[PDB]
């Protein structure tokens, strides 16, 4: 009923809307550029390590303000009707892919169904940085597609922010066979501005 999507709930999102999410050591920023009735461009920079000279710019700011100072993979997603189209930074210019190679599982993120569900955060028997899911919020399941994958027909958790103008998830949480994995939001807020090349003009 309240049946929604990723796709849908990311569509919410303003211009300077960004969130930080973390996989263990990996940290991806995801960026909101620009947004009208026929597309929405989202940029999503990955670090897979940060210098211990430069994780103290962002103790001593935010991952917004310190961006533009890190020593990575630059994405840029078109999402409208029409399928989606990615982008790799490549020379300052944003390069098409057809080299398939993150193409699919962004899609597949993108068309993950979202519908409400109990919180299962503890089993008994502008910027925010910190511990995100201390935030008033609501839990969603959805499921992985049947595919060729070990996330294959796995259930996901996600958490949202009560406060439908927060609209990246505060938390993630999917079933594998090594066990479960933890997608966390390390810092999420607005009015951030990209560092990256203008957008493609068609």
């Amino acid at each position: 009923p309240l049946q929604s999507s990723i796709q849908e709930k990311i569509l919410t999102a303003r211009p300077g809307d960004y969130a930080v999410l973390s996989r263990g050591s990996q940290k991806f920023f995801f960026l909101i550029r620009q947004s009208s009735s026929e597309a929405t461009w989202v940029e999503m920079s990955e670090f897979a390590s940060l210098t211990q000279q430069e994780k103290k710019l962002v103790e001593q700011s935010s991952w917004k303000n310190a961006f533009h100072q890190l020593q990575k993979k630059v994405y840029l997603l078109r999402i409208s009707k029409n399928p989606l189209m990615i982008f790799v930074l490549k020379n300052a210019q944003w390069m098409p892919l057809s080299e398939k190679d993150p193409l699919p599982f962004f899609v597949k993120i993108l068309r993950l169904p979202l519908s409400p569900a109990p919180s299962h955060l503890i089993k008994y028997k502008t910027s925010l940085n910190g511990e995100l899911i201390t935030l008033p919020s609501s839990a969603w399941i959805s499921v992985w597609p049947k595919d060729s994958s070990p996330l294959s027909e796995k259930n996901i958790l996600i958490y949202f922010s009560n406060n439908e103008r927060l609209a990246f998830p505060l938390w993630t949480s999917i079933d594998t066979p090594t066990g479960t994995v933890i997608i966390k939001t390390i810092e999420m807020g607005h009015q951030a501005a990209s560092s990256y090349p203008a957008l493609p003009n068609f």
